[PDB]
């Protein structure tokens, strides 16, 4: 990561979400509830968030499925949307089962090589906060909003930190929401910006919440 080439890592794995609940006949229905798709490259902090609406598997089978096929369809689609100058050199899939459907829709990209990974990059974790979460259930349309998940960091490290900084909160959350929450807010007077995602931190703070975030994960 990190050099002359643009990456995106793109994450599919909240498209298709739904809730689960036993009716009062015993049942179980299985209520589709607006997704999304996360593309995001690890050296701006730039975070391409591409909410799915249900209206999308009106009428539709095998929705987890699909959901991989609707997935590549949209990063081909967002590419074309782009100059041919910010378009990736690399896409990395968090799912081994995006591989082939990617394929299959950016065959007029030769340029683009994609890949999977082994990384642990839960952007699930973001459905938790509000800033995300919210967006995402309230919306009645397709629609893209775009995001610097670095925040100002980026001023002052380098973009290896911040995507450590990012992959530990990210995985914190995960594993434990509010214990995470808790190490994030180290004072009564934390805040995040209204334009933020995170909160802000002095560089000694967010030395011991790196750890403590670290800890976290190791815990499981
Ligand atoms: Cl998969
Ligand atoms: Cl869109």
């Amino acid at each position: 990561l990190f050099s002359n080439q643009i990456i995106w890592f793109v994450d599919d794995t909240n498209v298709y979400r739904v809730t689960i609940h036993k009716t009062f006949e015993g049942n179980l229905t299985e209520k589709p509830i607006n997704g999304a798709i996360f593309i995001f490259n690890p050296r701006t902090g730039q975070l391409f968030l591409k909410i799915i609406h249900t209206s999308v598997w009106a009428g539709q089978k095998r929705l987890g499925q699909l959901a991989k096929w609707k997935t590549a369809e949209e990063v081909a689609a967002l590419i074309r949307s782009l100059p041919v100058e910010e378009q990736p050199k690399q896409i990395i899939v968090t799912r081994k089962g995006m591989l082939d459907p990617l394929e299959v829709h950016l065959l007029d990209f030769p340029n683009i090589v994609i890949k999977g990974s082994e990384l642990q990059l839960p952007f699930q974790a973001c459905l938790k906060v509000e800033k995300f979460g919210d967006l995402i259930l309230k919306a009645t349309e397709p629609q893209m909003v775009l995001f610097n998940l670095y925040d100002d960091w980026l001023k002052t490290i380098s973009s290896y930190t911040a995507f450590s900084r990012l992959i530990l909160i990210l995985r914190a959350l995960h594993v434990n929401n509010d214990r995470a929450k808790v190490i994030l807010k180290p004072d009564k007077t934390t805040i995040t910006e209204p334009h933020h995602i995170w909160p802000t931190l002095t560089d000694e703070e967010w030395i011991k919440v790196e750890v403590q975030l670290k800890d976290l994960i190791l815990a499981d």
